[PDB]
């Protein structure tokens, strides 16, 4: 439905959406922006995941208290719209999943973009996770394992270990080590290599680049107070 | 597209949506209820009520933002938007007022549910003047009014003045005087008049009923401080 829309003007309309709070039409013009095909810039990358994250973060807080009910009950009712949120989260991350994959991943070269693209393919797939039972979902968390990994592999060898990309990717796998894969040995290993490596390279950065990491550091501390 | 599940449960899962808070799902639940042709109960009006100001609250929210936006910059962006999110509103409160108007106030015969669904039409009425320009306008403040009169007449002939649909709708009412008629003498006079006339009846009441009652005295307490 976007598609009769300047490019510049879906960007334009994502901004002032996120100032109105608007986050599911943020999401819809980002998409329409993706879709135009040209590869995305630092700015509207950032739009893009903000707009996202959102969206399905309202559904997750929804599907939670859904799910937490019928935990408790256990009519068809509460099944049912548990049922329903489910399948309107599980398209969201099928949305966002199909704008990874046809084709931002693939024309990303550049160790900023292509990070950022797979830490989403990562993300998105733990979000399918957290809803998934059984063994379907052991595909869905290898999934989002493998997207995680590369995105590792390619943070360390291009990115200093405090860039903020490199930062919340590691903060992400350490949570889906920790939530998902049942491996809290895992998370708290990588929230502390990360915590660390970071803190020795603060001496290079500028004001507002330390105070960029730190803020991420700070989330990484959070979540090894929280599990230790 | 609720028209083939049971009006008990569309009430069920109205209720599940206001605790997941999906204020759009529980809208269209309640609607799906009122659209099985009988009347409401009081909590179920009550749901109605949470439903759609959750919704176009945030809506107006939305609107403001943008509107400010807009006056500010006074390309067609911004207009855009802001006609498109007016546009959605305005379809919100005029789905409400169609609930209303079929058939929910022709059926409503006691004071309690006439007076509820009288103070709604102001209100939704109240809303789409908030956005109105010129003297369509005109027309559409007129019938705010209208509706807040009636519900007002009805509440101080059938309603002890500590009830809280009555004091809520004399709220209502004095926020439209203030905000919208441009008469902020009348405001004044029926928010002091509401509240003087509440406390004279408080000594009535249960723990309980004063507890209820004098939240909505504090809003009109609230206004009269702004105000004056
Ligand atoms: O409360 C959280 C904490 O999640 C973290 C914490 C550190 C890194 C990443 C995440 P996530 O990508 O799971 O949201 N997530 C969350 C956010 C929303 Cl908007 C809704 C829900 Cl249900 C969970
Ligand atoms: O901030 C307010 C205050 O409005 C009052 C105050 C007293 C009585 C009635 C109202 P209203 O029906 O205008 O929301 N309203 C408001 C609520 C939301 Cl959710 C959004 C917006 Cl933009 C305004
Ligand atoms: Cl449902
Ligand atoms: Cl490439
Ligand atoms: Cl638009
Ligand atoms: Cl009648
Ligand atoms: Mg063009
Ligand atoms: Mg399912
Ligand atoms: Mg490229
Ligand atoms: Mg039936
Ligand atoms: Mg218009
Ligand atoms: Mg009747």
């Amino acid at each position: 439905a976007m598609g009769s829309m300047e490019r510049a003007s879906l960007i334009q309309k994502a901004k002032l959406a996120e100032q109105a709070e608007r986050y599911e039409d943020m999401a819809a013009f980002m998409k329409g922006a993706v879709e135009k095909g040209e590869e995305l810039s630092c700015e509207e990358r950032n739009l893009l995941s903000v707009a996202y994250k959102n969206v399905v973060g309202g559904q997750r807080a929804a599907w939670r208290v859904l799910s937490s009910i019928e935990q408790k009950s256990n009519g068809p009712e509460v099944r049912e719209y548990r049922e329903k949120v489910e399948t309107e989260l599980q398209g969201v991350c099928d949305t966002v999943l199909g704008l990874l994959d046809s084709h931002l991943i693939k024309e990303a070269g550049d160790a900023e973009s292509r990070v950022f693209y797979l830490k989403m393919k990562g993300d998105y797939y733990r979000y399918l996770a957290e809803v998934a039972t059984g063994d379907d979902k052991k595909r869905i968390i290898d999934s989002a394992r493998s997207a995680y990994q590369e995105a590792m592999d390619i943070s360390k060898k291009e990115m200093p270990p405090t860039n903020p990309i490199r930062l919340g990717l590691a903060l992400n796998f350490s949570v889906f080590h920790y939530e998902i894969a049942n491996s809290p040995e895992e998370a708290i290993s990588l929230a502390k290599t990360t915590f660390d490596e970071a803190m020795a390279d603060l001496h290079t950065l500028s004001e507002d680049s330390y105070k960029d990491s730190t803020l991420i550091m700070q989330l990484l501390r959070d979540n090894l107070t929280l599990w230790t």
